[PDB]
């Protein structure tokens, strides 16, 4: 029975702190409410009655999409600008661990992260939400070791980073549940290899079309030796160039769940 | 082995976010009865000989205390050689200036300069040469106090060249460091505060910078200072940046001068 007005965090209750970086539609800062929060300042200066109502509509979606493996929407703030407030993940991002700290995860941990990410993506798809922007950069590690997917919000506003782009997207509308599945395949690649795909190609433009046409795909030889065979097989499916040949997330999760029992 | 009441045992620190490289090791956020910073030292298999050398640095670190330098709170040996200090939630001056492009007010900038000079004044009164002062190891605490770090392991003592005095950059293999080369480093820091940038940002070749800064023929372009940088601060900056090192002012005078010019506001 709550309404949009009630999800505003009263002015002054959030102290905004260290700037973290850019996310979809805005800038992410660390903050303090009663506890740690993340605050994403939206890039909108003076919102028209139509843009405010759209913000209301998206917020309405965020309020009802809830799962242990996606960020919790905690409210929005109005001054100085519209902002989305969420819980803070002390473990930062998967990207930061894999590619910036070069943190060493053991195989069991890699697989647990893949499993939690698949659970999260499965829930979003079950709610008919297309993420469009899945990458290790917006997969977060909570202090309690849970995976929290982020950047799934403002989906409709979206329908108005090339490494995770399915070829049909990378050459072109083109976004689908199946393109989400591909980006997840790249995240599996990141996890199972410890590196970004195409690390041997220095020019984007070479990558953009070769992957687009289909003459370039991730080098699977870079996969760790203790990576389960099933996991390798699943990754290859999610990365199918023909989008209709990719598995869906109920299937992906089932495959990772069972594959995880064997351990 | 052999009890040391300042050592933190192998189980008691939780290492968290990797932050980055500081002198002589890697910095981590961590937990020891609360947030701390943990710097893991680049020593692999420490002999009991370097361990005693380290224990001696630790003795000096304990005694070096001032509101404007990091507090040495403990060390570890297992699983790795590490120094623990307080955590500064405000991160470094470098991160704000050149990564976040945080926009500080002139008053705040001058307060940071004032607090950093106080820290450097204390060190120099204890006859300590920092040797590596730069915006990267000037930290802002949650409570707004400036905390200087990276001054430890002085007896034990890249992108750091921007802060290197000309006599330092050209005699790098000859222990060129002095109280006066610290003062220059501080002048580069004033430069960053007053212009919002790294000096020589328009030049691509580090080697060109080393050579030119070494010959005295390249120096920070002081015209790039904000329009409202006080005249006294711009002059101080230029004195700290003198190529003749004995012509640079000492920190008691640098401090006094900043105190007053800040009062005029
Ligand atoms: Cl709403
Ligand atoms: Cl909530």
């Amino acid at each position: 029975g709550s309404e949009f007005d009630d999800w505003e965090i009263p002015d002054g209750q959030i102290t905004v702190g260290q700037r973290i970086g850019s996310g979809s539609f805005g800038t992410v800062y660390k903050g303090k409410w009663h506890g740690d929060v993340a605050v994403k300042m939206l890039n909108v200066t003076a919102p028209t009655p139509q843009q405010l109502q759209a913000f209301k509509n998206e917020v309405g979606v965020l309020r009802k999409t809830r799962h242990v493996n996606i960020l919790l929407f905690m409210g929005y703030s109005t001054k100085p600008q519209l902002a989305i407030v969420t819980q803070w993940c002390e473990g930062s991002s998967l990207y930061h661990h894999l590619h910036a700290s070069e943190t060493k995860f053991e195989m069991k941990k890699l697989i647990d992260i893949a499993r939690q990410t698949a659970r999260g993506m499965d829930y979003l798809h079950a709610k008919s939400i297309i993420h469009r922007d899945l990458k290790s950069n917006n997969i977060f590690l909570h202090e309690d070791n849970t995976v929290k997917i982020g950047d799934f919000g403002l989906a409709t506003e979206k329908s108005r980073s090339i490494l995770w782009m399915a070829p049909e997207v990378i050459r072109m509308n083109p976004y689908s549940f199946q393109s989400d599945v591909y980006a997840f395949g790249i995240v599996l690649y990141e996890l199972m290899t410890g590196q970004l795909p195409y690390s041997n190609i220095n020019n984007r433009d070479q990558i953009i079309e070769m992957v687009g046409r289909g003459s370039l795909s991730p080098d699977l030889s870079k996969v760790r030796s203790n990576c389960p065979k099933r996991m390798k097989r699943l990754m290859a499916e999610c990365l199918k160039k023909k989008r209709d040949e990719r598995p869906s997330f109920p299937r992906i999760l089932a495959e990772i769940e069972e594959l995880a029992r064997e351990l």
